[PDB]
């Protein structure tokens, strides 16, 4: 419904109060541009906006923003969307603090040179083939939105995050 804003986090993140006064994390695409306390927002519904109710998830993903900047948080937004639709099933609030993370992780490791090695790759495939061909779609997203080659690798991890986020 519609969200009052308690404090801005950044472009994309919000902290909101909702109903009988629940304070949630708001995630969307520039969701806290130009905004600010009391501010009243309804769900715009195009800008990818995902609700954590959760205290636990809350306190967990405001933690990650201590290093995680605002552009990887939209990243990982775009990518959870992709998820989202091409599951057609609720994911757990988790995928956001952990596949975040893991997204962040993978870029730095990816642009400091560290070459990584799954040896895995052929029995997740086997064992998660949806989850296998999202994360190569996912793959292909993040390899646009951040401008590098992300390495093969990285498919398991993210069919597996997949698999957990479906599952909890």
């Amino acid at each position: 419904g519609s969200f009052t804003v308690k404090k801005v986090l950044n472009n994309n993140v919000l902290i909101a109060s909702h109903h009988k006064y629940s304070e949630v994390v708001l995630i969307g695409k520039g969701i806290g541009f130009g905004k600010k306390q009391d501010d009243v927002i309804e769900d715009k519904g195009y800008d990818k906006m995902f609700i954590l109710k959760d205290e636990k998830e809350q306190k967990q993903f405001k933690k990650l923003l201590d290093y995680v900047d605002e552009k990887l948080v939209d990243i990982s937004n775009d990518v959870i969307y992709h998820i989202s639709n091409r599951t057609n099933h609720s994911l757990n609030e988790h995928i956001h603090i952990a596949l975040t993370d893991h997204i962040a992780f993978a870029i730095k490791r990816q642009q400091q040179g560290f070459d990584m090695k799954n040896p895995f790759l052929m029995e997740t495939q086997s064992l998660y083939p949806e989850e296998y061909q999202i994360a190569k779609e996912v793959i292909d997203m993040i390899n646009e939105k951040a401008g590098l080659c992300l390495p093969e690798g990285e498919i398991g991890f993210i069919a597996l995050h997949i698999h957990s986020a479906l599952t909890n």
